[PDB]
């Protein structure tokens, strides 16, 4: 009877459509796992909503992502939330100049209705590797 | 039958308790607020656990503090757990010199057994004001 937990495996898909729809510049899909309180903190501490987050990282003529290497992870999964911890690599172009950047971020998934959202983020800078 | 939620008072209690055990260095009672798998990661992004937490932050033959003032701040408490979004001025003496810096702050709490801990913590600096 004992089977892979739905709730954890959502999670992981999540996780995995997430990247994909930020290599790609996927606004549409974005929005959609975006929790309708959502907020980004960037690595100088400034606040995005859902909307300006998805102009200033997820439209593709603005900005165009070559990679998010994920360096490093711990995912922990209460009742209703669920927290992640990650060193990331990014890897993008803006305005034909490219750039890199390393940062230790978190993020708290909110799970309700048989779903996940992404619902907060937050960047700390890294030194370059 | 309306009554205030001690859930929700009780956080209130425990962000008030940590202030007055980290202006006053009292190790003993901070360590009774931190989860078994608390970590804080500072604004260059080094991770800290309980013990070295406290050695860095809450021992005051190394660090006096005068004062963490808090300008702002955001609570949402979900079912087993809380996040508290907040922006802080530390003021501290770490030997002999004095120290000012401001930081966007996220934490989260842990409800369990009736009771919270601080079990995640991570800084993002801020220019100074």
């Amino acid at each position: 009877g004992m089977e892979p937990s739905a709730k954890h495996l959502q999670l992981q898909t999540l996780l995995s459509e997430r990247h994909a729809y930020l290599m790609e510049g996927n606004r549409e899909a974005m929005h959609q796992l975006l929790s309708s309180d959502f907020s980004f903190i960037d690595g100088q501490g400034r606040q995005f909503d859902a909307e300006t987050y998805l102009d200033h990282y997820v439209d593709p003529d603005q900005i165009q992502w070559s990679n998010q290497i994920s360096e490093s992870m711990v995912v922990e999964v209460f009742e209703t939330t669920a927290l992640v911890q990650e060193i990331v690599e990014d890897h993008f172009s803006y305005g034909r100049s490219m750039y890199i950047g390393r940062f230790r971020s978190v993020s708290l998934y909110h799970w309700a209705n048989e779903g996940w959202k992404w619902h907060f983020h937050q960047l700390t800078p890294l030194d370059p590797s």
